[PDB]
């Protein structure tokens, strides 16, 4: 009867260090990155996105991101930001400093491209863009 | 004094039970829904908001949403967004795709409704608008 | 031997003790500040922000934060939303309720600030501002 008694205060010890790296793993319980500006390149906070190449992202996650980012103004002056091959905003006032972004839809696979007419137009140091998953639903 | 040991060691597991019903329900634990692209309707992942036609859906939490989409083009073109009856967007080209929405502060009975001058000026299986709750802070 | 286990069971009691202290500080467990429409001044939700003067604000966390309200319009007609002494939005239009706001990465010390060109040019009790947190990540 003593045994019996001895042998469940060990089971109930078990639990409780489950239970603690339960609690362990909530406690430390979004996806975000950001490109520059120069000279920092991709940085990053299962991974929803893939840097490409820089400036140039890949979606792994379906869901509902937001873009932001400015570039800062230094031939017309032109920045386009991409979705696929889709231009999805233009850029074209060389006098302020301009916001780039908005909230989108994203598939699996989905590529954001910000790409310079000139590199040179564009002061790449106070010039970046990055993005954060807000959500994840079935419906995406 | 045995029978005590064992009335606890009963109560323990009783405790340690509850504890992982705690922890099963916080392993659980954002409000969104999604009307489009058409043949799709209403997607809904208490609730935040509830349908109300098609394109248009009321809201049932104070707070701070997001309201995203985007609307593909196709009499002068003309959608409107519009919250209760102020218009708070409108989109007029017909050439790009276009975003939708913007950052709202929206009271219970309030409702948002995408409204299009000619219904077949859009591509409805590309058109389709949604909305997140951020927060709910008491001030609103 | 009876001693040991009466005193691994109060061992055990006071572990789970702490445990549900941990659950209860997880089940209680974002930042935001809201000025106006008047007479509200300034309405907060460690702080991440902190108020400075009616419809100016300062930022005590790095992050990325979301600036969201609306001016509602009433000497050529000009609201202007400045993050530091940069003018970050100018509002130009007197016909309209227009938005103000966007996605920013703001820095510790930072200070957001809507100034209005005229004071009774806007219908103050249906003008606000407001902010939220979006994330902090490590390389902001």
């Amino acid at each position: 009867r003593m045994k019996q008694i001895e042998d469940k205060i060990e089971e109930i010890l078990s639990k409780i260090y489950h239970i603690e790296n339960e609690i362990a793993r909530i406690k430390k319980l979004p996806c975000m990155a950001k490109f520059g500006p120069l000279p920092s390149k991709w940085q990053m906070a299962p991974p929803c996105v893939n840097k490409v190449s820089d400036w140039k992202l890949e979606i792994l996650q379906n869901g509902l991101y937001l873009i932001y980012g400015q570039v800062a103004p230094n031939a017309p002056f032109e920045v386009r930001l991409y979705k696929n091959k889709d231009m999805i905003q233009t850029l074209t006032n060389k006098s302020k400093i301009q916001n780039v972004g908005g909230t989108y839809e994203l598939h699996v696979g989905d590529t954001i491209d910000l790409i310079f007419n000139s590199e040179h137009q564009v002061l790449k140091n106070n010039t970046y863009w990055g993005i954060i998953l807000l959500a994840n639903p079935q419906f995406i």
